[PDB]
């Protein structure tokens, strides 16, 4: 075993092939598959896995009820193979969490862990699934974390948490943690800008986090840093809106976008140099489909023309949160880091007549060769048995 | 670790015995266990798997409905340890897929799914499962592959894949495959020929492929190449004619035997010489019945005359699919490549009352020892709970 | 890995204790767990294994009826952890089987599985998975082995099987294989003599078989053999008789005791000298109860006195098949080979009020610390949702 | 792989950081989870997993009824990883056994699984899941162990038994295990205390046990030996009184306290120097809620002050059995024995209208960085499907 380099850049890529499909919604109508949301994928040098926060309970049965809500003392961060269906048969269990992240250094893997109550939250770090590390609110209002994959360079990785509100200016800070320990962190002074939910990835020694501004920002911000937490920050600059909700597209900002911009969903982009490949939903409105946008001018230029679009899912069927994972050369053996990324595809509450929420995945990685837009939805008929 | 030679003849056999069976249509009338089709079996150096594409959906569930159908975005390529049944608990994921094939090159798994859309679909190729290489639809017009493993021979592996009509002359073309990546691929020169769904294995450093004739052919065609992907082209003379449906046994033809020529089934056969191992459908208009036939002239000779007779499933049993797989030296210990073959044995639609359609697997290795005919049939009960 | 020496004696044991129960009956309720019959334990130099013939059915569902049948083709050789429920979840897929044994020569696992019609059945004998040979029936006439353990001593495994009536003079071989290839076989020279369902073990380089006679001997038949299949026979004389059914105890016989002596049960002893340890049924009529017996003079003398007994099964409760099994030197690092034996607890059909038949089991090791007599039973409540 | 060292210190913690929780009740409401009491958890140089003792039933099945009762055949000591449900289906058998203790010596795991009849009850133990030895019932009196891990130092395993009354005067007996034999066995002189389900770890390579009397003392019983078994006795002297039931704090007693004596509950206490870590349950009368608190002179002064509580389980929310286990420097890379425990969240009778009682865990880890106070409750709804 030897630590992850992280040091190559990313590959470019033309297109993007399917990878995974677990159909757990589906399955779930009679198997043994967790309720969960905010499901991710990470990567160690051997294999891939699907991490996800459980609510404590099955599908069809009758503890799935009020899975709508966010926190509980129930919801287990878990983690199995990549494309299976999340059961208690084959997951193994990481953590006690309402908010989590996860990656692999080369060496073991790290996780993060939020639980205990909205005012005082703790995130516990495990390394190799030994407790190594804990850090706790320091403004008392849901610390919360990446839900996707934190990012690692030569031994240490990195997140981002963020604590206060999610209507108004919250608090943001970077972590450099090493076999599970935090070495250092620092608060971000972004005055008029909002992080959450970042999705990282590393590219030549650096960390990128493209994340979701839930105050006033339907573009996202930005935020990336080396290894000693120096940092840059801004807003995706493309007229091609990335948030959900948004507007129509039309001329962008480097700042945030105030039209449309409170709420929002977790997502992610991928820079190449002033270019951008963006995943959005397809609806400016609600949840519903996805695609992935090259446009070639589009973090540094605000103008809403692009280049290449592909159909992941189609705008009449649920979608979700979505973030980016990445493979390494030490996994591929290709001389670049290879993006990918994930589509949580959600079910039930709000906009279905269910009593239960829980979500399905795609993913897709990144590819020079031939590939084709299409739909690829859950594919689950609601309601089911238990909601009748 | 080391690549199969793949240089060694096929064994001589003059039965066989019986391998596995998974009873999984019995077994998932309570059991979670997928819908599924197009089951195969292909080994690795130190294990023979089999892998499916499923339906995304278990038996007895409300998502089975409609599984009569063959392409999906839910439909994905997994696959098991030979003789489990296929449940979301014992399954490793492989890829998303509508059609597929698999082989192990001594080092690595290759897998190949299909999936997108009629007029667009693309192979997404994986070694040791990562994405490695994708090739899309050339005709626009269901791009679709073996149905059952490739073949490997030093290092390189080798498939089959056919784009355009499946009621005329369509395209052909072959690949050749290291470690995941598309080395050489050609279009096959084969005119009022017509190939799918193609049984492949390695013979002395050489491919011989047999396949399905949905077009105008009642026996076999088939296409031979080398490591450099230069062919030849036949259809099985045997007046024992090998696809389902097919007229009454009688004088045969070196080219397509249009009687009952339209339409088809996935089959096997295994050449030794001049003579021919067939495995057939034991109704000459549905797919019910499985038999092993050893015809000693049956490669290049048009009699019915035929030698060796072997009952594997009865006549008023249903039977479905069959395909070659193989087991090399470096498995076995053997001096020579050892033939076997599966049956898929499909309920449901068309042919039964029920919503769904789902298979069940036996499989058979070809010996020189004391063998026996039988009936070894899928065996349940139908309808189901779901279809009532 | 090393061969297994077998070259030691039988470790003394003044009692047994407890090594696994597994209620699968009690748990198939519910979960999902194969109907089976035929269960027996065998261990390698680092696990031990429960392998059992499955219905290729689950436990309370549909096509569990009519599973008092013994042969047909859904039968399954299985295997799983000892204790562990044989679920489709956790079990080990072995051979196509209604009659089967199984044993670890200290390298790999052998396994004989016979299936096909009455009048031709054929045991297909595995290898580390890979089929190395078949023998077919010799008389035609249900060929049928021990379904327990075969045993190994320096490379070579031995069986026995035999092929004819139940009712009458039938033919009795034993077969030494090495690497799954039979190598040498004899036929018996019994007359009057009745060998099925051997329970065989080694001592000290030669393999000690105690079987059932189920022609006209409610006393055991045993036979011994050194690895060239020089062999000796004979009956227990102990008047404490071993079969199921049989009399009540009183002067035995060193032939075949005629009283009770139709029918029988598979069943164990182990020989020390002239004494033996003879387990047993409580019930003279029917697979009920279970107990040990130390018999100081019971391999030669014909009274009916004994010095221990050890009570494993309540008289009221059912019970079943039993057999030996050992744990070698290379496994336990004794200096000798331990006795250890299992029990099929049978539910169902003929005796109770089901469309099915199944069975748990429960096992022991032979010591020399303090044991304890009690009962532990199957413990399902019968019926079952699906017989109602 | 070596020898655990058990010669370092217990680490110094400031606070518990929740380690698992597996929410077994709510995910046995559908999926396939084994009815339990008493479970526990254990760690080896590489994983820390969950022993518990089955009913041999599973939930919300027929066979769930009467599992109040705590002594059956049908009882079985098996294990998972830490924080997934108990299923037949990722659950490895141990033993036979109504009473327990595992612990793992830095080489393999000993089990230890006491069944047969109140009268004359059997241990047996287990080495690497061998039968190493037993020992057997000395006052005809329930014997009965720790139900919680054993503990090691340098390749010796400890642990203590209880056999006579459990309202008055019994006998226990500390005993030393290597490699499963017991090397030697010593009966404690402590007339006029009661010990049993003692909570047993190592700490400078000597052996502390905080213990349950469940005769006459509402605080806790201690005893702690060498490797020799050369032991001393008492109680632990706070004011903070550790059993359920107990009287409302006040001075405390370096005996037996009397008000409130008989009954109790399995616990457990870190002894610091003259401090002490004390887990006990919120409620004075009933097993509900849990906390943590801090007492720098509790374990040998007699007043009730308390420097730090620690909330872990709501006072109107079930409670019951707690442990201690430690994580050794061999599994964290620490230079000091951490102290981590888990509690048993109990569900249904006697205090629950259920035909059924089960548990579910939930663990915590000693730590010195910040952590916060809450309750994470078991969460079933109750009654389930089966009760109705
Ligand atoms: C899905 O979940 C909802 C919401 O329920 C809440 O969360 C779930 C998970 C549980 O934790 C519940 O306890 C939470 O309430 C369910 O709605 C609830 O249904 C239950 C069952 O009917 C209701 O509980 C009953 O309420 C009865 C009415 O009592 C009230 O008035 C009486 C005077 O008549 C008074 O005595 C009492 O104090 C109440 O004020 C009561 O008689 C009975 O014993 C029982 O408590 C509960 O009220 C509902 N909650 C809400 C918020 O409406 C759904 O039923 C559930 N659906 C499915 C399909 O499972
Ligand atoms: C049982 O068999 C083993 C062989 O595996 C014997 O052990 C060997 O004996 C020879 C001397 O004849 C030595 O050269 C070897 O070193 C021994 N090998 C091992 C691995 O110990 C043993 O003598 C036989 N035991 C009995 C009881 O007959
Ligand atoms: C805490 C505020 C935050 C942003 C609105 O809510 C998130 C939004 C979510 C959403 O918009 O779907 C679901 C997340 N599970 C939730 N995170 C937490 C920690 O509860
Ligand atoms: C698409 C043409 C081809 C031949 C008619 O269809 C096959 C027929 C099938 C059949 O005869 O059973 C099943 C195959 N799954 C299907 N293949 C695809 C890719 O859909
Ligand atoms: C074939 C004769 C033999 C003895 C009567 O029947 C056995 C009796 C059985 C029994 O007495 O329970 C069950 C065995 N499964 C069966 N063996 C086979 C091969 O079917
Ligand atoms: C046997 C006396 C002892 C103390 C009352 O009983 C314990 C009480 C129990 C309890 O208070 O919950 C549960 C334990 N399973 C039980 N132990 C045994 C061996 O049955
Ligand atoms: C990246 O890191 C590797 C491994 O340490 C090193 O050998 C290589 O020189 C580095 N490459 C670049 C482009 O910095
Ligand atoms: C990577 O980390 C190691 C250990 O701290 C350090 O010695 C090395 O200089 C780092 N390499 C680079 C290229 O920064
Ligand atoms: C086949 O290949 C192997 C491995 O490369 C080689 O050693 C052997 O000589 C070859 N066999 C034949 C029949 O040519
Ligand atoms: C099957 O599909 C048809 C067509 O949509 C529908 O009417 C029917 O209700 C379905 N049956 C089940 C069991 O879902
Ligand atoms: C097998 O492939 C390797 C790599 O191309 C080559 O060195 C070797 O000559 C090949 N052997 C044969 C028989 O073609
Ligand atoms: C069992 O099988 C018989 C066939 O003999 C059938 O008549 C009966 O209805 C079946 N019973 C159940 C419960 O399925
Ligand atoms: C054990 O088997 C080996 C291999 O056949 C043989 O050489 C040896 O003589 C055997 N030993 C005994 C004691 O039979
Ligand atoms: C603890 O044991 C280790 C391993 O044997 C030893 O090296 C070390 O000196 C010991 N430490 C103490 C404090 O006894
Ligand atoms: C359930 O368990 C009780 C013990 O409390 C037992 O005596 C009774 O017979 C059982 N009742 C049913 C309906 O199974
Ligand atoms: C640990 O055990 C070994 C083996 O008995 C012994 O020789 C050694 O002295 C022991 N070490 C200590 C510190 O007791
Ligand atoms: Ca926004
Ligand atoms: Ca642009
Ligand atoms: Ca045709
Ligand atoms: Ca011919
Ligand atoms: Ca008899
Ligand atoms: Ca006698
Ligand atoms: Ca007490
Ligand atoms: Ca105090």
């Amino acid at each position: 075993s030897v630590k992850l380099a992280g040091n190559s850049s990313l590959c470019p890529v033309s297109g993007w092939a399917i990878y995974s499909k677990d159909n757990s919604v589906r399955i779930g109508s009679k198997g043994d598959v967790f309720v969960i949301r905010e499901p991710f994928i990470s990567c160690s040098p051997l294999e891939c896995r699907t991490f996800f926060l459980t609510q404590g309970a099955l599908l069809n049965d009758k503890h799935s009820n009020g899975t709508i809500k966010d926190r509980s003392p129930y919801r287990t961060l878990m983690s199995c193979p990549i494309g299976e269906v999340p059961s208690p048969y084959n997951s193994r269990f990481e953590s006690v969490a309402w908010s989590a992240s996860a990656c692999h250094d080369g060496i073991n893997w790290l996780t993060i862990g939020i639980s205990g109550p909205d005012n005082g939250a703790v995130a516990v770090l495990k390394y190799n699934g030994i407790i190594t590390d804990t850090i706790k609110s320091w403004r008392n209002n849901i610390l919360r974390t990446q839900e996707s994959e934190c990012a690692c360079v030569n031994g240490s990785c990195f997140t981002v948490m963020t604590d206060g509100p999610s209507n108004g200016q919250a608090s943001y800070k970077i972590f450099r943690i090493e076999k599970g320990k935090i070495v250092k962190s620092v608060e971000m002074n972004a005055p008029n800008y909002y992080y959450e939910e970042c999705s990282c990835y590393p590219d030549s020694s650096e960390i990128t986090c493209v994340c979701r501004d839930n105050w006033h920002g339907s573009n996202r911000p930005w935020v990336s840093f080396n290894q000693n937490l120096e940092y840059q920050i801004g807003y995706i600059c493309s007229g091609i809106f990335g948030d959900n909700p948004r507007p129509n597209d039309k001329t962008g900002s480097c700042g945030p976008v105030s039209s449309n911009g409170a709420n929002g969903v977790k997502g992610f982009s991928f820079k190449y140099g002033n270019g951008v490949w963006i995943g959005r939903t397809k609806s400016i409105s609600s949840r519903n489909g996805f695609e992935m946008i090259w446009d070639p001018n589009g973090w540094t230029g605000t103008d809403n023309n692009f280049s290449i679009k592909q159909d992941i899912v189609g705008i009449n069927e649920w979608s979700g949160y979505s973030g980016s994972f990445v493979q390494h050369p030490e996994l591929t053996g290709l001389d670049c880091i290879r993006p990918c990324f994930w589509v949580e595809l959600i079910r039930g509450r709000p906009k279905e007549n269910t009593i239960w929420t829980s979500g399905s995945s795609i993913s897709f990685c990144g590819v020079n060769s031939d590939t084709v837009g299409w739909s690829w939805p859950d594919g689950a008929e609601l309601p089911f048995t238990i909601d009748k």
